[PDB]
């Protein structure tokens, strides 16, 4: 150690890893790639060593912790959840982890598409329009319970937090149907490592995507 | 009690996991839903119980085993692995489950987007100049070992497979090249539990998506 995780200097698909990372106490330095602003985009920062670690599926983000090459995610998020036995205990927690966990990515995803498309304007009325059902479902599925798995944080609330987040920053409005979303926005911001970590200048919100975004891009 | 996998009549999203519960000697039935044909597509059979099951997060494929009602394919494969122990054992292989996992879906989502898009034709094109790549990265990590975790199969081959065999039905000979996935193939297709099961009127290989999709609708 440090570890190091490697992604673009953007909020993207890093956030729930940083926050978890400083949750955890892990021991970390970061690679924040540059890409370039004119229609070049340049990524040279990244594609001068991204053969050059040890990757198997050469991607961001990635994290390196000694012989582990890690990419994917999900797949970070779960190195570090075992690590740290926050995968779940029970059968029925472990089942909650991985069914939202899966159900975060599809909707990510919907979002990220939305953002990167050139009909972005003309295509978010659609998106708009059943996103209270996709919230509805995570306030359902969440209940009255402090974190998504049940008693206990684990590394889906993490990813949790940055979809339910960053639809909020996208659409305001979203969650105050929904009180026990908005409770959770608030409970996990308010965890001690979190709310220490939101004041430092490491803490990267924005922007959400890469420069080739239509929405999000700053 | 048998459990209870639902999905639509195609092999669609529930291959890998048809052929798990196969593989790990599950006691199980299945439901499976029709659609209507065009222009109506009527999903009424599934509409229908789609909120009457449990389920959280209201989708297909769903697995019903007692008290635990699961949605998402790969939330079904691993716990189907826990069951098993075939989540991988090592820190190494389950990270390697873990990244697989996910490459994998990258690779089911962008295809499935093409195959369900009107534009198909013209967008082809653009599949295929990222296949080979794909093709080469999934041969390369294989290597020389038995199954993608390692000396030990784990649900993950399941889901390579579908995926391997998937794209060499979209693009003839998108493999040649790559004698270990063929060799891959040949491997799984040869389990004795598989081998038998593709010689029952049980085994659905086709078609790969549902009546919407303007490819492999049949």
């Amino acid at each position: 150690m440090p570890m190091t995780l490697g992604y673009w200097d953007i909020r993207g698909l890093a956030h729930a890893i940083r926050l978890f990372l400083e949750y955890t106490d892990s021991s970390y330095e970061e690679k924040r790639y540059t890409m370039g602003d004119a229609p070049d985009y340049d990524q040279s920062q990244w594609l001068n060593e991204k053969f050059k670690l040890g990757l198997d599926f050469p991607n961001l983000p990635y994290l390196i912790d000694g012989s582990h090459k890690i990419t994917q995610s999900n797949a970070i998020l779960r190195y570090l959840g075992r690590k740290h036995n926050l995968c779940g205990e029970t059968e029925e927690e472990r089942i909650r982890v991985d069914i939202l966990e899966n159900q975060l990515m599809d909707n990510r995803m919907v979002l990220a598409r939305l953002c990167y498309n050139a009909d972005f304007e003309k295509l978010k009325p659609g998106y708009l329009e059943q996103l209270p059902g996709m919230m509805r479902l995570y306030s359902e599925f969440l209940g009255k319970r402090p974190w998504f798995a049940g008693d206990k944080i684990t590394f889906v609330d993490f990813i949790a937090y940055d979809v339910l987040e960053r639809n909020q920053v996208f659409e305001a409005k979203c969650l105050d149907a929904f009180p026990n979303l908005k409770d959770f926005i608030a409970r996990f911001e308010g965890l001690k490592k979190i709310s220490d970590y939101m004041k430092t200048s490491r803490f990267l919100p924005r922007p959400m995507f890469t420069k080739m975004a239509t929405w999000g891009s700053n």
